[PDB]
């Protein structure tokens, strides 16, 4: 295909993604497939000649969209939000064309530059520590990252280099792999499973920090812990903090682990993926105290603050200790919405779940499991684990809305989160309609 | 901003990026800012109010485009191609509004099904051994990565912990530490640079294997490298074969090590980021034997086979030794243009390589390095390093066209990589041209 032809076919496939979102509330949320369905479907091989664009998109109808899970409809409430919003969209058409590989400097500067102070954009909007930035020679700064699970294995492996040099330094004896089987991180017992996944890539001991009744990580928790390991010999180098915890969206409490990991020279990296968004809102940013002890934070843009996957944002106070245009994205977001664009969709979402938390407080067959405050509300019927595994399975079966659980403890616990971009009163006050006839329903099966 | 104003500014952005194409020509193919250019030309902090497209997209052409390094534009020969076809881009306009995060397959049902398929089509049209595919219940097949030295890593981690497992059930007396400095890591001494750094990431040693005159890796030199590191007592466990060095894109003779690496127990990578999309021609295909014997197999779409950054297709015999639809691009490249559409661009760009190294053959000044077999050209001027250090600073400072050179052991190199999508026989006569006549420049200056 040559630039005339893109003419006619990219400004065709625009009106069909409009069209798709336009009409994504006639969408099931959830498809009806099963595992294999596509293969039968398309043919075993590559076609030799070209096939058309009509055939193509018909296709994308026909058998694509039937598998798709609609994570842009309104009654997704399923896990947390994946940012989708148009500015971001025109982004990644321009960077197919001028987006190259960005390994270096050279290899496209601008590139390099726009990340450089699109992180001293977003780091003030937070109004991060002075020392995040890249900005008026700090000796701090940020990158984008693919991921939050890619940054923190990246903080991982530089608190795992800087501890074998100091140890190597203080005694020239051992070998790095000595030092290996002795060092230990430590994460909430409510941390992403990405966190293990660090500590499996980078070869490294990892032991959970047992959180409190609000699912926090705090200073006793933490201090036991480090009593006991430090007597076994193991050296704690690495800690991931968490605000927002994907369970149950609850945060370590960073005024009381900062500068107890500062003391230990445990490298502090701080995960808060989703929740980080929210502090670009004055009356949210209290929950980001602290972060002025961490040696790294992170947190993703392509969760909730509208920037289409990949963006995913971190800053360390010390460059020195540690590609896609992704840039052109976040400058694009942050210039057609304005931060205080940004802010009302916060907290326009954060409005939304405590009105679905208002719902759940009016029926006493059903219990909020810890309290709200940003975007996610977790609840359960009352009574038995079994009662409620009952409800979620009739809920997701139903394919009207789509829900996720998890474990609190013990405790089987449904998860509501306000994900779409789009969504209104309206759709929260049908979710919470379907949730309670179906735990009606429930409810009678297990005393019958 | 609502769908209504994505259908105006979605198509207005066609309109640009088309435009952008159409004239790329007129572009100077290398920036001549300087690091730091950037900042001054933003404001220091994130608009309030929301900016104008119009506002924006002027920002694009007068402060972003004077830094981009235009990598389609048809007189970048540096480095080696990055994908950009029209295809690609429409799959990622339909991306941003059905693509999720893909973390498992009810995420989206679709996106992990068509990946499956796509990696068969793509393992057929490469004729790879059938142990590799998804296809027909085997054992073997394919996933999408996000780059190939993610691929190189994954399977370094993978050999990394059957190894481990393997020694522990034969000796429960090892740690995983003691394990971790006794094993090895091979690669040719002309592997990227992506192989030491996934051996830094998984915490092993690398040594590189000594290459021949044709800068392949050999038996000899394996067997020479492996006889003296087992008497050390250090214990081969993973080896990364590549196949288009991106040095002077030579080849590691797999019929060799291939069985030497499965006598030794040694996991097999085979890196071919960049050449392994011309083994979809049969009369490249034979520079692909011995892959049978490979554990893994890469190599980068998102390079030369015009799936848009990012696809990376890695292949691993057995999958229990083990995002973003990014399967959609390969389905709408592979079906827009078809399997002969690929071949006839792959064969146009490895022509194009021929009629420069014709063309370097005729000057008597210069000598060409090694065999010409794909898209790329490794040439010098007789003489000293220094003269030809000149050149590329010569050639590289007009900015007409760019290179970027490499050291063939003492000798400085400099190379000629066919990368433009849009490339033409008139392009490369008139890059070797501006070639020749600053060689007579620099030799001029060298003798006075």
């Amino acid at each position: 295909m040559n630039a005339s032809e893109f003419r006619r076919r990219g400004k065709e496939m625009v009106d069909y993604v409009a069209n798709y979102m336009e009409g994504i509330e006639g969408r099931q949320v959830y498809p009806d497939v099963e595992p294999g369905y596509l293969r039968p479907l398309i043919p075993a091989a590559a076609p030799q000649e070209p096939d058309t664009f009509e055939d193509i998109i018909n296709d994308v109808e026909k058998i694509i969209m039937p598998g798709v899970t609609h994570w842009h409809s309104p009654y997704f409430f399923a896990y947390f939000p994946t940012a989708s919003s148009y500015p971001a969209m025109l982004a990644d058409m321009l960077c197919g064309a001028i987006g190259c590989i960005g390994f270096s400097w050279a290899a496209s500067p601008a590139c390099t530059e726009l990340e450089t102070v699109m992180m001293d954009w977003l780091g003030k909007m937070l109004e991060l520590p002075k020392a995040f930035l890249n900005e008026k020679a700090g000796e701090g700064g940020g990158v984008i990252q693919g991921s939050a699970s890619e940054a923190t294995l990246v903080a991982l492996l530089a608190a795992r280099t800087k501890v074998i040099h100091r140890l190597q330094a203080a005694s020239p004896e051992l070998t790095q792999a000595a030092i290996m089987e002795k060092l230990v991180a430590y994460s909430s017992d409510q941390a992403h499973s990405s966190v293990e996944r660090a500590g499996l890539i980078g070869g490294v001991k990892l032991k959970a920090i047992p959180s409190d009744g609000n699912f926090a990580m705090r200073a006793s928790a933490l201090q036991e812990a480090l009593e006991r390991d430090k007597a076994a010999g193991l050296i704690p180098f690495f800690m991931v903090a968490t605000l927002g915890t994907t369970t149950c969206c609850s945060f370590d409490n960073l005024l009381e682990v900062g500068p107890i990991c500062n003391k230990e020279d445990i490298w502090l990296h701080v995960d808060a993926a989703y929740a980080g968004s929210a502090f670009i809102c004055p009356e949210f940013r209290h929950l980001l105290n602290g972060v002025e002890f961490a040696d790294s934070f992170n947190f993703n843009p392509h969760k909730w603050l509208l920037v289409n996957f990949d963006c995913s944002a971190m800053w360390v106070k010390k460059r020195t200790d540690l590609r896609r245009f992704r840039s052109l994205k976040m400058w694009f977001v942050f210039r057609m919405y304005g931060v205080k664009g940004l802010q009302a969709y916060i907290r326009k979402h954060v409005q939304l779940s405590h009105e679905f938390e208002s719902l759940v407080r009016q029926d006493p067959r059903f219990e909020i499991c810890v309290e709200v405050i940003l975007g996610l509300v977790c609840f359960r019927l009352k009574g038995s684990n079994k009662v409620n595994e009952a409800l979620l399975q009739r809920i997701n079966s139903a394919k009207k809305i789509h829900l996720v659980p998890c474990h609190l403890r013990d405790k089987f616990v449904l998860r509501f989160a306000i994900c779409s971009r789009t969504v209104e009163s309206a759709h929260v006050q049908r979710a919470w309609e379907h949730i309670k006839e179906l735990a009606a329903d429930v409810l009678r099966a297990e005393r019958e």
